[PDB]
């Protein structure tokens, strides 16, 4: 109880403090111009280069990458929903070759609608 | 060097985590038996306030991995093991398949021509065995 | 094929008649 | 007769969920700016005391999907329209482009022979036009 | 906060309830003998045979379906590990196909720790 | 089962029209 | 680079020994 | 290929190495 409100108010803390580091955030800001991938991994080797490996150094790896999948997807929605579709349908495509009744009568469902929508 | 300043703010971050010895005294402080139920409980006191920081977020992982591996560390919990042995034997069973198919390591790195190769491969062997089969016995 | 037929209309008839409800 | 009982059970169990009407008037009360503040704080609340029913899982499910319906009612945010409309253009590129490369509705059921065939798709559409395009407005 | 208590007191009484209706859980235990799939869609096609659409109806099959994926992992535990294990690796190999120096280096560790085991 | 079908394909097209005149 | 590579392979076989050993 | 030697004998002595002060 108590050892669990304690424990959770130093986590708050070091949180808290991460993200409103100010001047690493500006680091963050401009992280890289197009191209994050490497730089999350020259940074990675720069880290672990003593030869320490430390969780607490896999922790900020983390948050770093987390932010910049984050700015990514936001930039590339159409991207990201474009090709999503696109392996689903052309998984569909391939795999989905009584069936043939219910075919026929969403076939005329269908065909009903476009009409009425064009009228 | 901009890389160089954020590896090295990114690295004093961590390493404060880490060095942090009253927060590792109350990580191995908590029942082994009922660790799922502290970790709930700790991440419900965290997200009270609604503020849902991600910062936040990576310190729960902190402390769900510590409390992992604890608990592994004086059990590896029955069906731990068999997916782990049935993994590992998967492993096994493709890989040496395959390496055991190529025709085995010299096999293996002949695709780019000149050493490395078999007889080389062979000498290694034999000067690793002669040298742990009896000399570190005796 | 009486049938066929009769099963796609009962379709048309479905969409046609499911949208009057909704637009009323 | 089996699958009938379970059938009725279950919709015995969903059916007091809509119709309890407390529990709407509860949903409807919320505030509109700070939805995902309330929802963080009222699963804090439910598990307080650690005990991880999947039913309260479920419970939470249904808070949820409430709450995003009456936000996304009064105005659908922009991005989702955005992801929306741009989903909606995509299947309108590719399922247009085969259904009209196949031919189009009347090309897409001659899969089967004998009826579905065109004279009938044409057929229906001059009807469903003559009617709705004339009778209905006069 | 009142009420965000009050809302939770509520929910809490629902999911109890559910989970500890005994002669469901009866039901549950032998939904189906290794056929859970088709069991699923029959309890669906009952359900909805009315015409009233109701989230609450939804919520209800969400519970029923989890339950089952549940049993059903636990079961095949080795089966999904396999088969998850074989959809990754055949991947790789098709698409997998300095870089050299790298490779040659891992080679040379692997084989001295496979010699060294067998030792 | 001719009943489930059209209670199933009718309940997706009302679902589309209600979206499309919430957007 | 070098120093990278090496370090990294070193530390996926010390992993390993250590949860074989902990098995 | 005495360079491409030299690399594979580094990686066994460094799997050797390892191994070495794992065990001690």
């Amino acid at each position: 109880d108590a050892s669990t409100k304690k424990l959770s108010e130093c986590l708050k803390r070091i949180g808290d403090e991460l993200d409103s580091n100010m001047e690493l955030q500006r680091m963050i800001a401009a992280v890289d111009t197009d191209s994050p991938r490497e730089v999350f991994f020259r940074v990675a080797a720069d880290m672990f280069s003593d030869g320490n490996f430390n969780w607490g150094r896999v922790v900020a790896l983390f948050y770093f990458a987390s932010k910049l999948v984050l700015k990514a997807l936001c930039t590339k929605v159409p991207e990201l929903i474009r090709t999503i579709m696109g392996w689903t349908l052309d998984f569909l495509r391939e795999r989905l070759l009584t069936w043939q009744t219910v075919t026929i009568f969403v076939a005329g469902v269908l065909t009903a609608s476009l009409t009425i929508w064009k009228k």
